[PDB]
């Protein structure tokens, strides 16, 4: 349980992509996280680009035979997932703060031409001051390079978080897909429940939303101001969907909260 100066003291995450260990340096006592895996070339390359307070820092990597070691910022708060009370959510002001921090993260990624592709509470970690960090770049990819956008075609992510275009279109724009998933995260924070299994015309809950039946759950647990924002985010047509610059002008986004 040791790689060079570091001891691998306990497990933080398991199986998802290899496993995540708490790494404590026996000399310096500094603690980091280490992702251990038995594609990784791409992930490492994207990881080396990331420099922002709401993105997980990459420290470096060591290959030791079969096993790759990715040293990363430790987020000792654990995940957003664990702060969401099932069926309840969390207090609206804590949700708003996390949403602000999530948008700052996403703007940053998009600005360097990176799309995360699997935004959800498991991948949103918290430092010891409750600062949000976007983690896990194993599905991340370049969508803008030398100022030219490339459309995506791989279907990936997590179904309850994916945008509907990803199930219907041969190719689609990256940015509105990440925006959509941020809106399902906002729903989850505010209601402690996901609104649908997947955003397909065969999913009854998704049909209900498109028919504006917001007297059903989870929408009826959400105040009208954040709900008005969720109406602009979870819009089926990605070219009509709100963009982040416009999210930042929204009334609830700018509402002062406890
Ligand atoms: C997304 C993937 C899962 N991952 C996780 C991490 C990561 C995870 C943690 C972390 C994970 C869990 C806890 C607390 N637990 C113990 C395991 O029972 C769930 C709660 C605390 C920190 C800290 N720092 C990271 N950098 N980095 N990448």
């Amino acid at each position: 349980p040791f790689v060079e100066d570091w001891d691998l003291v306990q497990t933080l995450g398991e199986g998802a992509y290899g496993e995540v260990q708490l790494a404590v340096n026996r000399v310096t006592e500094e603690a980091v996280a280490v992702k251990i895996v038995d594609n990784i070339k791409k992930e490492i390359c994207i990881l080396k680009m990331l420099n922002h307070e709401n993105v997980i820092k990459f420290y470096g990597h060591r290959r030791e035979g079969n096993i790759q070691y990715l040293f990363m910022e430790l987020a000792s708060g654990g995940s957003l997932f664990d702060r969401i009370e099932p069926d309840i959510g969390m207090p609206e002001p804590d949700a708003q703060r996390f949403f602000h921090q999530l948008m700052a993260g996403v703007v940053y990624l998009h600005g360097i031409g990176i799309t995360h592709r699997d935004i959800k509470p498991h991948n949103l970690l918290l430092d010891e001051r409750d600062n949000l960090k976007i983690a896990d770049y194993s599905l991340a990819t370049v969508f803008r390079y030398n100022n030219r956008e490339r459309l995506l075609n791989k279907m990936c992510g997590t179904l309850p978080y994916v945008a509907p275009e990803l199930l219907k279109r041969r190719e689609f724009h990256a940015e509105p897909v990440d925006v959509w998933s941020c809106g399902i995260v906002l729903t989850a924070m505010l209601a402690g429940e996901l609104p649908w299994d997947q955003p397909s015309d065969s999913c009854q809950e998704y049909s209900d939303w498109k028919e504006k039946k917001t007297y059903l759950n989870p929408w009826k647990k959400i105040d009208s101001a954040p709900l008005a924002l969720l109406h602009k985010i979870l819009v089926e047509n990605p070219s009509a969907r709100i963009t982040i610059p416009d999210i930042k002008k929204d009334r609830w986004y700018n509402k002062p909260l406890k």
